[PDB]
């Protein structure tokens, strides 16, 4: 009985576009953006997206359709379908340790959903810059399998694992190999036997360690995993296998990927991020309460044929002031009263 | 002097003449030239006479384009160069056409809009990239000397007209298309009942429609930022750039549309 028709103001963002991208994150390398000051409909994404499962918190489903926000943030990384249970609401096991933290506080909402692994890749690069600062380089890994990780660490700015040569031939015994450590940084803690033994994951005792036991938070990424002190030794190229702390998984189900996404809102019920799914429902005009462009009317409909139409222009009016025509700018069928 | 925050005071200093020039040509509308076709409507052999807002038939022209080398002067942003926004503004701009490496380029100046220019307030800004016109209604933090950078021969200064770490709360952004090989472009802005209209042109011909956004809030002043340009002179060309401006009054004017619509005869109703 009521056919609205109004074009929008804000562009659309295209979250499905953004979630299908060749280039998928990785649980540690867990990407986002803030979508704002656009429209965002539900229909369309789960028709696209192949969903697989879907739940929220702290919001009701329906409230969703029609509300609009103040900015969308999508958390998303291919599932490490072997940990599956560990993305539970309130969890503190091996993913919400050292990756992405489920909000409970604020409304968020968690996506489960399948995607093709044909022409598909997985990036896997290491967000942290003391990593790269200490020669890092990848972990020559396959296809469709990511990476993640369950203990996170943090040193200093001025802090040095691969210790000075010159450390390292003042203590005769218990030297570790270690090359020359860089400028601006302080060697490392250090006959003389050096700190976090054995190994930095597991210590005796953490305050006899620098690198305490860090986790992570609400936005906030692992600053890096446990690099090995004196497993290094160029200026300090520490080898690959002196990054430990991490795993890899794949992702294969039914021969397809599968990938977790959470979406915090900010902004409830504000805002001009607002949903057109209550509004745009029918889009079926039938050969009648009208509501197009802002003008408000009652009448029939009726197909003709015209030309007569600019690129700007979408309302027919009279010399008298009625409109007696319009054209749908999503599927160019101009209608008539 | 248009915003309240600190930018850059590098190259800041005074000046004792500028005068914005008055153009001889007349405000002539009896061939379409300063009229505007509706918001969303179309006629066919009619003579519709819309009171809408037009400017004064048989005016002159005041003449704001500032532009600019290495330095700048604040009275450049002092009255009258900020002049009032009583009701609406048409504006015929020139084309600034370059020529790089035998390619074509369109440089003019851009338009910021706004009351008192705070973030806590809403300002609009049209810019022009390359082909491109750009139109955001923001919440923009304006500078306190604002001023367009040139990208096309280079330009010593960087380009400063809003700052802004993350995207404000913005009511309207579009993209529109113009023809590049232009020679004078047209503008028509106003206000009414706290709405915002706006239409553009590429040719002397009656401007199309581009929006109209309902803020609610009254528009106060407008500017026409200045350029920063290298080689844009009497030293590499003689061509500079014409930015001129006339206000808007509340008028009736009868608009002549054909069989196809195109405005072909306007008349003002003032002899
Ligand atoms: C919205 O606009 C207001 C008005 O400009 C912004 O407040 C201004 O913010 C700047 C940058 O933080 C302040 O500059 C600082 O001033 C202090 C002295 O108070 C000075 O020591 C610093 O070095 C710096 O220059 C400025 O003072 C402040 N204005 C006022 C009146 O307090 C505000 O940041 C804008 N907000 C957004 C989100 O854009
Ligand atoms: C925007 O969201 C609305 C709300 O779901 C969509 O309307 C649904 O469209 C599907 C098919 O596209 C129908 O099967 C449903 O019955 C519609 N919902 C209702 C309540 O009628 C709409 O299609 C979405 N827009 C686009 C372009 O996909
Ligand atoms: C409705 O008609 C317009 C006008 O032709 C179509 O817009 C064109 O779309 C094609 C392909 O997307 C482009 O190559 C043209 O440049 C567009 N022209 C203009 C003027 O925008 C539009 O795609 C049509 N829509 C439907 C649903 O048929
Ligand atoms: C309107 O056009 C401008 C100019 O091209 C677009 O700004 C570009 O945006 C892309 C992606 O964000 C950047 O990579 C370019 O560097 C931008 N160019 C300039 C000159 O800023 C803008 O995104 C367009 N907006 C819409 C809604 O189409
Ligand atoms: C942009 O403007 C130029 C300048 O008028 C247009 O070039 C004209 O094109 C017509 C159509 O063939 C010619 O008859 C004129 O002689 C051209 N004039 C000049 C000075 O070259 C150009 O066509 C316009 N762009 C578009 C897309 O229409
Ligand atoms: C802009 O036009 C003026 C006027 O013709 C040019 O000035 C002349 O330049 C030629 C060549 O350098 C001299 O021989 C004349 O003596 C100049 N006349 C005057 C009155 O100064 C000027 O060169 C042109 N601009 C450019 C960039 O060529
Ligand atoms: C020829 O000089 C221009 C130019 O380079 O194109 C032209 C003109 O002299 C002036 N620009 C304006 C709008 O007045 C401008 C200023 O006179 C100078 O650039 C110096 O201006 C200041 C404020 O220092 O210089
Ligand atoms: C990659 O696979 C997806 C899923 O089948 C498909 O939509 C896309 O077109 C493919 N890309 C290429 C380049 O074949
Ligand atoms: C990665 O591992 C494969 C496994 O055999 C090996 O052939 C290849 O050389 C390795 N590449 C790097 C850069 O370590
Ligand atoms: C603006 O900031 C610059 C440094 O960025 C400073 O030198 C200048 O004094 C400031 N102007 C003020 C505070 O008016
Ligand atoms: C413009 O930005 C560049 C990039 O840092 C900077 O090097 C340059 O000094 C800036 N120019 C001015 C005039 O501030």
């Amino acid at each position: 009985a009521t056919v609205y028709r109004r074009i929008p103001n804000l562009p659309d963002c295209d979250i499905d576009n953004w979630l299908n991208n060749v280039s998928v994150p990785s649980p540690l390398n867990w990407e986002r953006r803030i979508f704002s000051n656009c429209n965002f409909n539900l229909s369309t994404l789960l028709r696209l997206v192949h969903v697989d499962s879907f739940s929220c918190n702290n919001l009701d489903k329906s409230k969703i359709f029609g509300s609009c926000f103040n900015s969308i943030t999508v958390d998303k990384f291919a599932i490490p379908n072997r940990r599956r249970d560990d993305l539970q609401l309130g969890s503190s096991g091996f993913l919400q340790s050292s990756n992405y933290k489920i909000d409970i506080s604020s409304s968020s909402c968690q996506l489960y959903y399948s995607l093709p692994l044909v022409n598909v890749t997985i990036n896997n690069f290491n967000p942290s810059s003391w990593n790269r600062r200490y020669g890092f380089g990848s972990f020559n890994l396959s296809s469709y399998d990511v990476v993640y990780s369950d203990h996170c660490f943090s040193v200093n700015s001025d802090f040095c694992p691969c210790a000075d040569p010159s450390v390292v031939n003042s203590c005769a015994k218990s030297k570790p190999p270690s090359a020359i450590c860089p400028a601006g940084t302080k060697y490392r803690h250090c006959w003389c036997r050096c700190s976090c033994l054995p190994d930095p994951i597991s210590t005796y005792s953490p305050n006899t360690c620098p690198q305490k036991k860090v986790v992570v938070g609400i936005g906030e990424h692992c600053p890096g995993l446990g690099i090995n002190e004196e497993k290094c030794g160029s200026s300090c190229f520490c080898s690959p296998d002196a990054f430990l702390g991490w795993s890899f998984d794949s992702c294969i189900s039914n021969n397809r990927c599968n990938i977790f996404s959470n979406f915090i809102f900010n902004g409830i019920n504000s805002g001009t991020t607002c949903s057109n799914d209550l509004l745009y429902s029918n889009t079926e005009i039938s050969t009648v309460n009208y509501d197009l462009y802002g003008i408000t009317g009652q009448g029939i409909f009726k197909e003709v044929s015209a030309a007569y139409y600019n690129n700007w222009q979408n309302l027919l009016y009279d010399s008298n002031g009625n409109i007696i025509g319009f054209k749908d700018f999503l599927t160019n069928k101009t209608y008539t009263i």
